[PDB]
């Protein structure tokens, strides 16, 4: 039931899915062009993700901007 | 059980369903003309979606506008 | 247990039910004339819907108006 | 447990029950005269309803008036 | 488990219980004189009700007055 | 687990229990004199009640007064 | 888990337990003198109670005074 | 799992446990001197309690003072 | 899963555990000197406690002070 | 799932774990020096704790200071 | 179902996964360059994580900044 | 499922995991340099932790600063 939203602020965003289990590798990379949105769950096969590029990210904890200086 | 809403702001918005499981591919593409709405769940077969085009997207985290510059 | 409400703002509204499973196709189209309302669930057979025409749409995320310039 | 309330604002309201399952047909039509109220659940046999005529409709998401211009 | 309240504002308010299942019929009629109250559940046998007459009706969505013109 | 409270405002109040199942009839009538209170559950045997007389009635939806001009 | 509290405002309060099941009879009467408090549950054997005399009564729905004029 | 708190305002406050089941009797009496506190649950053996004496009583409904005149 | 907290305001505080079941007796007494704190659960073996001495007592219903003139 | 936090305000704090079951004895003492923190659960083996020394204690019910005069 | 978010404030951030069970060791290290984000769950294999570098960290308890002088 | 956060305010903060079960011992020590963060659960093997050093600690009860004098 846990899910997250990624919106690409610019071209060049990638979302990597990381394998659930003893081993940790990237099993999929989804590219996002500017304006594209991926809505994705954690699943049997995906227990972590890594996001690269200029993006807005939403989870239960709020909205995160990758370009912002905190 | 988790579900999301997509309303097209222009013709040709495209909603791709991504397969649940070890493999990740687009198993379905649903196009939306301006003003059309898709309401869709995550399911046994669909564990992520990719959306392209000028659209309003709603999840339990709130409403996103794909056009908005952050 | 998730349900949605559609009210036709004008004649010509259609609600398509999309099949649950590996196969995705329309299994039903319900036509709504001005003012008519459909209240419908996601179900064993329906895991997504597509709505066409000038309509008010309600989900747990709130009320959408297809005609609104967003 | 999901239920809805319909109050007829005038004579000529009908509430159609739509069959749950692979097939979608109207299995019952209940007529409401002005002032009459139907309170009804979704059930094993009913997974969607269609409402016609001048009516006030209540669900979890609020109260809807079929005659109103949104 | 879902339940509703009906208070008669006049004599001869009538509460019809509608059968759960494939068939839909009135299996019981309970009449209420002015000020009398019925508190009733949905059950194995009752999946909808139809109410006629001047009455106050309460559900988890709030209080409805059958006389009020909207 | 749903329960209701009835307080008699005057002598002459009666609380009828209505049988659960295909058959609907009164299986019990409890008389309340002024000020007396009944607190009762819905149960295996009771799926609806009817209240007659001048009474204060409490459910999870709030407090009703049978004598009130609504 | 459903429970209620009775405090006697004066001598002469009685709390009657009513039998759960097909039959409805008083299986116990507990007398309360002024100031005494009974805290009691609904149970396998008790599905309703009747309270007589001058008392303060508390349930989930609030506090009720038997002597008050509503 | 439901529990209650009793603090004595005077010596000789008395807490009687009432048996769960078909029979209702006091199976235990616990006396409290001024300022002493009992925190007790309802249990397999105890489905009601009777309290006599000047005391503060707390339940999930709030705090009661047995001395207070209403 | 219910727990309680006792802080000794002065030397001489005692917390008695009362046995769960048909038999009710003290199975343990824990002595607390000034400032010492006990945090304890209800359990398979303990269904009530009695607290003696000058103490601050905390439950989900709030904080009590045994020395307070109520 | 029930847990508590202890922070030592000064050297000389001890946290005693009390055995769950028919018998009640201290099965472990953990010493805390000034500034050290113990976060601990209730468990199969621990159903109560006793805390000695100058400490800040946190539970669901709030923060308690052992040195404070209430 | 608990998850956490890590955003790298600068290059050089590392997220170590710590093994669940009797054995505790690092089974994975994910490196994050400036702006990159990891969203990850606790899992069958990971019961703790250690984060090194200049990072924004989000959990259900809120947002932490590793560089902040606390 | 319960989890906690520890951020080091100085080098050499030390987090000791304490064994679940009849025996209580430190089964693991994780040291943190200034700014490093551990996010950790209670588990089958870990039912308490002991933390030494200048640190910010977060639980569902709030944030604690080990340096703060109360
Ligand atoms: N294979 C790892 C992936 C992972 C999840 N959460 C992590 C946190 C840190 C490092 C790796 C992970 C797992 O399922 O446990
Ligand atoms: N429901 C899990 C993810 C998940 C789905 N199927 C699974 C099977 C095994 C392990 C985890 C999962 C979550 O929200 O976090
Ligand atoms: N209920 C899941 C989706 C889902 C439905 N059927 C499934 C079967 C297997 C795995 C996941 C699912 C969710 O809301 O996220
Ligand atoms: N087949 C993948 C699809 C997926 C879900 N969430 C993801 C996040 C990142 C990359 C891929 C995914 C899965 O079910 O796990
Ligand atoms: N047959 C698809 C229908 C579907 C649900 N959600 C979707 C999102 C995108 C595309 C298709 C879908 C399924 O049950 O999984
Ligand atoms: N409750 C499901 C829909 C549903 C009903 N019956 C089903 C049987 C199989 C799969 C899904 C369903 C949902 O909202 O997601
Ligand atoms: N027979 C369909 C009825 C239905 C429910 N929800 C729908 C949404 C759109 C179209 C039809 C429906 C079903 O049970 O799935
Ligand atoms: N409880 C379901 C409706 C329902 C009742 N019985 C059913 C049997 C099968 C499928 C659905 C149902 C709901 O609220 O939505
Ligand atoms: N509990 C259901 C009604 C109900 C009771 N018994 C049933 C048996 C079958 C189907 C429904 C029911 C509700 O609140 O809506
Ligand atoms: N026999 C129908 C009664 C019913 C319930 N909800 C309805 C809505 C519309 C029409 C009929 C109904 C059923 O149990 O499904
Ligand atoms: N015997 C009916 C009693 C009943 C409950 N709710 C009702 C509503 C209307 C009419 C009768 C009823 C039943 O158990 O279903
Ligand atoms: N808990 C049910 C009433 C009830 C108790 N026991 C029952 C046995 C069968 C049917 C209903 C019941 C309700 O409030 O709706
Ligand atoms: N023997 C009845 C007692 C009862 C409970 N609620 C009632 C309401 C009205 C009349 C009687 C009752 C029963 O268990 O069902
Ligand atoms: N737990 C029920 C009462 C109850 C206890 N044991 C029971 C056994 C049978 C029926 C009801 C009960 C309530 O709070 O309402
Ligand atoms: N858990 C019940 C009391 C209880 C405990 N054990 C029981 C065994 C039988 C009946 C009731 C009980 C309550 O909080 O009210
Ligand atoms: N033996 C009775 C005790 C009781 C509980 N609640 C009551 C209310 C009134 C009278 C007696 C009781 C029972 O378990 O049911
Ligand atoms: N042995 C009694 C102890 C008890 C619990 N709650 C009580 C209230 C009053 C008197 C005694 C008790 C029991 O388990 O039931
Ligand atoms: N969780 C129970 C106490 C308890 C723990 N283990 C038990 C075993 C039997 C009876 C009660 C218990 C309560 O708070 O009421
Ligand atoms: N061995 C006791 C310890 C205990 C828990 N709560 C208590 C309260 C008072 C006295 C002792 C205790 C038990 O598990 O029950
Ligand atoms: N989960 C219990 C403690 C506990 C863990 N394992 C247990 C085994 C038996 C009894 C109690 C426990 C609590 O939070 O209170
Ligand atoms: N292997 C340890 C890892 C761990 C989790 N939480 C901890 C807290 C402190 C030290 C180690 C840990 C465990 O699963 O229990
Ligand atoms: N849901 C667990 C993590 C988890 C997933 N699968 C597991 C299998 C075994 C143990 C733990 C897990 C938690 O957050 O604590
Ligand atoms: N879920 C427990 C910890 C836990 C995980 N696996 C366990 C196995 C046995 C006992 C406890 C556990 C908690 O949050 O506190
Ligand atoms: N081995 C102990 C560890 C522990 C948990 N909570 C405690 C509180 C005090 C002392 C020790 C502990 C246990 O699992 O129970």
């Amino acid at each position: 039931s846990n899910f997250f939203v990624i919106k690409a602020k610019e071209n060049g965003v990638n979302v990597f899915g990381m394998t659930r289990g003893t081993d940790t590798r990237f099993h999929h990379s989804e590219k996002l062009d500017k304006g594209e949105v991926m809505i994705a769950q954690f699943t049997e096969h995906t227990s972590a993700v890594k996001i690269r590029g200029k993006a807005i990210i939403q989870t239960s904890y709020g909205t995160l901007d990758t370009e912002k200086d905190e």
